[PDB]
């Protein structure tokens, strides 16, 4: 086993968001896409089968998932459609996610913290926290 596996493989829903709407106009998504995708309550699918991790977002707005290995970018098209470049690695407990597209980034960090994984989303000064809890 692993800390990965101990800490962050599972099946988790969304209980709380704060700061999301502003999170995602500071990423450039659209009116519209922000209200429904607001409204959601996605599952966030965490896995790992050897070096490859799959976290797998689930919900009515979008279904997406990407598989990864830490430290080794990949191509994502993110659920808002940005074609992004990303790199996953794991800093002190933490699966830290950077996201590069047209000469911007945002950084996603997912921790655990008590019963809970909570998902810090960071583009410029404009902080959003989700708080997911085990299905
Ligand atoms: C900005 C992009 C974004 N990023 C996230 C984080 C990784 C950063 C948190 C999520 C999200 N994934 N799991 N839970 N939340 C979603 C989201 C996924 C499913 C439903 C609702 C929101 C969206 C997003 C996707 C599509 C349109 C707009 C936003």
């Amino acid at each position: 086993g692993s800390h990965m596996c101990d800490a962050f493989v599972g099946t988790w829903k969304l209980v709380s968001s704060e700061n999301f709407d502003d999170y995602m106009k500071e990423v450039g998504v659209g009116f519209a896409t922000r209200k429904v995708a607001g409204m959601a309550k996605p599952n966030m699918i965490i896995s790992v089968n050897g070096d490859v991790i799959t976290i797998k977002s689930e919900s009515t707005f979008k279904n997406t998932e990407i598989s990864f290995i830490l430290g080794q970018e990949f191509d994502e098209v993110t659920a808002d459609d940005r074609k992004v470049k990303s790199t996953i690695t794991l800093d002190g407990g933490v699966l830290v996610h950077v996201q590069k597209w047209d000469g911007k980034s945002t950084t996603i960090k997912r921790k655990r913290e008590d019963d809970k994984l909570v998902v810090e989303c960071v583009m410029k000064g404009v902080t959003s926290t989700r708080v997911y809890e085990r299905a």
